[PDB]
Order: structure tokens, then C-alpha cells, then sequence
């Protein structure tokens, strides 16, 4: 019993992180065989830098990668959108099985914060409908990465940068940022965000597991009229691709979707009145179905 | 910026979890050295055990431990309270530095939950001052351990029973239950909780430094004023040594402890009025006041 955010563990991605310093710039990179993954601006000093200038007036000699207490020397050097890459002289022993995934919105994932190549702690949150996430970072913190395990760490998120309202933006392992970011000083605020309508469900869902049950109803509603409380709510609109994947959880708990859904447009309506579902007073969108299955599994 | 319910990076526990079988019971064991703890039901089949009788039963072929896809052999047990302790043939060599520590109610710890000695997930808790925690544990986790990190890691709770409430009983690394609970099936219910104060003010500390102000308020309680209201809302009352704790954070944000007791009065005599703080729709109390610092600064 008891539904807690939970991250991964994340002893795998902790052998990986490095300390990269250009300059008086030092931040975090990802240590993957021979290859050391940051965020390009560590090559700046920047309303609107050239990145392609600002690399060729490079050598290796000026990246100070640092594993641990041991100095890494760079042998080579590469941009890749808006990531670096730095190739290193001695492959990482410690390099798991990976890949790199760049994620839709409203899926979720561990961040491994870090400060000069050590990690700080670990935390799960969701790419935003709006391509942030709502994080838990420090001047430094860039180049902590977000993941997944499935024996295999899936890599999905990069740090780069912390915008005016306090939500933090960055890219996939490729470099390619979520959203209409880049990575420059300049008037880029996020777009409006909405709830993610098929993680509420799921949360609710657990809470059923749980034996919170005071929110159901008898009633059912249509896919179609749910929808229309969603919009009046700024919540997203739910499809049958979510309806089908909640089908485990509606099958466990014999609840079906479309009997969820009228639970949540009461809720929608009218409030919790004073209650409280899972320990929370609002409505909790930053659980996956997935998440729900694994945790309550 | 952000604020989140962050946990220690998992990685020097990951190292330590062990399978430990007995009979036809499967849970966890922690592998410090060449010693393997785990709670010592795991030799049991018992509404009220006598466990020295069940131990001297036992050899030390009885005990299969397996750490990933290796055997570890026994050559030794003995119990201590309600731990057993298998020395094993091989010391661990991703033993960290560490030690065992027994936490007082109030302060929180990382829990890296485990099924078959194979970790799942991390998540933050408090001891509660009812000596159980609200964690997330399934049939298997027992063996679980709670943790701190300062390169060394504090060892603090080895997870055993879930209460019928659906809360979380367990022990020091020694063995010693937190509360007043046995490891047996018996008529066993947690004592009335009540709320952490000195984590409630961290908490809105924290979310001063983060920018949340609307529920600050010019005025000034004493400390034997706010404790009167304290008990009224089934709080903890506040110490001048809690007072002092909060020393750092006042000086920060240049909110004297007591004005912000004014802020929490205010807070529970009226609610929220349809705001959030950090997120939450009620007060948080899971955040000690070095977690703020911590994760703030
Ligand atoms: C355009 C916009 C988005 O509106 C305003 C912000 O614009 C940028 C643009 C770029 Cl390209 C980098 C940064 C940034 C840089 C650094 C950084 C600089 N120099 C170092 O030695 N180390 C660092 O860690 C840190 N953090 C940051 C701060 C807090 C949380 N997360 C990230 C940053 O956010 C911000
Ligand atoms: C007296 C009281 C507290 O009122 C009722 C419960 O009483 C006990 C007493 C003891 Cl001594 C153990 C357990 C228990 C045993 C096991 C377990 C048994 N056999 C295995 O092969 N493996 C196991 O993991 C598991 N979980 C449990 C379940 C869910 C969450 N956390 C723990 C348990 O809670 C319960």
C-alpha cells in the first residue's frame, strides 16, 4: 500500500556524470563510452552567440572534463544541435546498457540533479504540455539528465536553461530542444500549459487501488461529452488511444474509463469539498498510467 | 528554482541489496562487508513467534542469499532484536563508507525500495511522530532501507510490516522497532499523528525563497501564543531549539521565526482561500529544515 512520486534509481546514470569546464564555465556532462555529452553553451561568456564561430575558436585543450578525481583528456570535439560532444581518451567502465529517447508531452522521468559532476538528488517529474518541466534546479545544474529504466537507461532529457517563470527547458540527447526554445538570452517565456487529462485518470485510478473511493459515482458519460468539461477546464482532450491504455487499470479496479471520466467531471465541478485523495487537495497529473501499474505492481 | 520532494542519489545502497530466502520467504537483505541484515521474520511461517526457538532450528544452508546472479555462502548467523545478521563468505566490495544511525520523529530519509533484491524506485518520507512512515510498499519489500547521505551513508530504517491503516512499521539497522510495535500478527494500530511544525515552517521558508509571499503577514506571535494555537490543529509545538534550527533560513529570507508563526496561525485559522504554496494545496511537513537548505541553497 501508498502511492508515493517515485523516481528511479539511479545508480546507473551516477557513474556517468562528469564535470566539463570551458573558461570560467563549468557545468554537468554525461560520460558514455568515449563520449561526453553537455549543453554547447558551456562554450559561451551571449544575447546572441554563433555557436559555430564560437567552437572553431576552439581547441581540445580548452574542455576540462573531470571523472571523479581524474582529469579525462579530450581528443576530439563536435556540435550536435545544441549539445557538445566531446570525445574522450578512455571509455567509461561504468557506461550502462542505454539509449536516447526523445519523449512525447505528459510521459515522465527521473532527473539526477548535479552540481560540478556530483549528483544532488533525484526527483521524477513530466514534460510539460508546454515543454517544460516543472524542476528543481540551481545556477550549475546544467547537463543534469532525466531518464528511464526499463536493465536499460533510456535518456531523455538534458538540461539547459531556467526560464523567467521558473520552469526549466532543455533538450533530448541529440540536442534538440523541447519546444520553440533555443539556447540564448533572449524574451522566450513558455506557452500556456493545460493538465494532462489521462494521467489524472490513471492517479485516480490509484487512489482506487488504494481504497479511496469516495469520489466515484454510478454515472457514465460519453468520450465526447467528457471532452467538452475538459476544454471548459483547460484540461487536455482525452482520446481512445488514452482510453485503451488505461484498460489495464480500468480492468483491475472493474471501473470502466467512461465511469472514471464522470467521476473526474464531478470533480471538475464542484471540488474535493475539504477531502483529500492519495494525501493531495488537487487533482495530480504527473503520473503515467504506466507509473500507476509499476508502482501499485 | 523549484521545489521538489527529493531524494539521495541511490546509487551506494543499489550496491548493497541482496536476495535473502529462507524456507518458502523471499525479501531483502542489506550486504555491508560480510555481513547480510534483513528482518528476521524471514525464518518465520505466527501470531506470536518465539524466534529463538525458530533460529536455533535453522543451519546456515537454511539461508540462500543472492546477490544479482551470484550465490553468496553463509557461514554464520546470530539475531540481534529483530534483525539477522548472515555472515557470508565474501565481503562486499561496493561496501561504501557508512554507518547506522536511529533517527529521532520529524526527520526524513530516502527509502530505495526493493523486491527480490532487485531496487525499483527511491522516494523521500518522514518519520512521523507516531513512529510509522507513509511510504510505498508492496508484498516483498520487506528489508527496504531508509537512508541518508553526507560521501558517507547513514543507514536508518529497515522496512518490516504495513500497519492495516496501510502505513509503514519498521526498524533501526540494529533491529530496535521505531514505535511500539512487534514483529508478529497481532491487534497493532499506530497512535494518533500529528503535524511536523518546525517542517511546516522549512517548508514555507522554502517557498519564500522561491517567491511565494501571499500569505505573509506583518505581524508577530510569541511562542507560547502560536504552541496555544498549535494544539488546537493537532500540531507539534514548537521548541526554542526548533526556533534556533530555523536560524539559517530567517536569516535568509529576513523573516524572523516568529513573524512567520503569525503566517502559519493566520494559515490554519483560514485556509488557503483557494491558493497554492509550492504546488500544494495544504501545508507540506515532510521537509525538514536542512532539506531546504540543501535543496534551496
Ligand atoms: C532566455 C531565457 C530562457 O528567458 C533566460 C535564460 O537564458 C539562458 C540561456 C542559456 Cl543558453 C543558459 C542559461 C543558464 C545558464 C546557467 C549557467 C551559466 N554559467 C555557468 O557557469 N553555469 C551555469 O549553470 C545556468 N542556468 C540555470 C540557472 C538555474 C536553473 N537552471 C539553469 C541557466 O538557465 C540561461
Ligand atoms: C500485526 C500487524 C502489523 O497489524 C499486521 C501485519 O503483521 C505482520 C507481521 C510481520 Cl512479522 C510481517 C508482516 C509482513 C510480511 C510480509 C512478507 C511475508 N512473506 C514473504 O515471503 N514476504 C513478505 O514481504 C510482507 N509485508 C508487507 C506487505 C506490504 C507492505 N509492506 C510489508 C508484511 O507487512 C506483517
Amino acid at each position: 500500500s501508498g502511492f508515493r512520486k517515485m523516481a528511479f534509481p539511479s545508480g546507473k546514470v551516477e557513474g556517468c556524470m562528469v564535470q566539463v569546464t570551458c573558461g570560467t564555465t563549468t557545468l554537468n556532462g554525461l560520460w558514455l563510452d568515449d563520449v561526453v555529452y553537455c549543453p554547447r553553451h558551456v562554450i559561451c561568456t551571449m544575447l546572441n552567440p554563433n555557436y559555430e564561430d564560437l567552437l572553431i575558436r576552439k581547441s581540445n585543450h580548452n574542455f576540462l572534463v573531470q571523472a571523479g578525481n581524474v582529469q579525462l583528456r579530450v581528443i576530439g570535439h563536435s556540435m550536435q544541435n545544441c549539445v557538445l560532444k566531446l570525445k574522450v581518451d578512455t571509455a567509461n567502465p561504468k557506461t550502462p546498457k542505454y539509449k536516447f529517447v526523445r519523449i512525447q508531452p505528459g510521459q515522465t522521468f527521473s532527473v539526477l540533479a548535479c552540481y560540478n559532476g556530483s549528483p544532488s538528488g533525484v526527483y521524477q517529474c513530466a514534460m510539460r504540455p508546454n515543454f517544460t518541466i516543472k524542476g528543481s534546479f540551481l545556477n550549475g545544474s546544467c547537463g543534469s539528465v532525466g531518464f528511464n529504466i526499463d536493465d536499460c537507461v533510456s535518456f531523455c532529457y538534458m538540461h539547459h536553461m531556467e526560464l523567467p517563470t521558473g520552469v526549466h527547458a532543455g533538450t533530448d540527447l541529440e540536442g534538440n530542444f523541447y519546444g520553440p526554445f533555443v539556447d540564448r538570452q533572449t524574451a522566450q517565456a513558455a506557452g500556456t500549459d493545460t493538465t494532462i487529462t489521462v494521467n489524472v485518470l490513471a492517479w485516480l485510478y490509484a487512489a482506487v487501488i488504494n481504497g479511496d473511493r469516495w469520489f466515484l459515482n454510478r454515472f457514465t458519460t460519453t468520450l465526447n461529452d467528457f471532452n467538452l468539461v475538459a476544454m471548459k477546464y483547460n484540461y487536455e482532450p482525452l482520446t481512445q488511444d488514452h482510453v485503451d491504455i488505461l484498460g489495464p487499470l480500468s480492468a483491475q479496479t472493474g471501473i470502466a474509463v467512461l465511469d472514471m471520466c464522470a467521476s473526474l467531471k464531478e470533480l471538475l465541478q464542484n471540488g474535493m469539498n475539504g477531502r483529500t485523495i492519495l494525501g493531495s487537495a488537487l487533482l495530480e497529473d504527473e503520473f503515467t498510467p504506466f507509473d500507476v501499474v509499476r508502482q501499485c505492481s
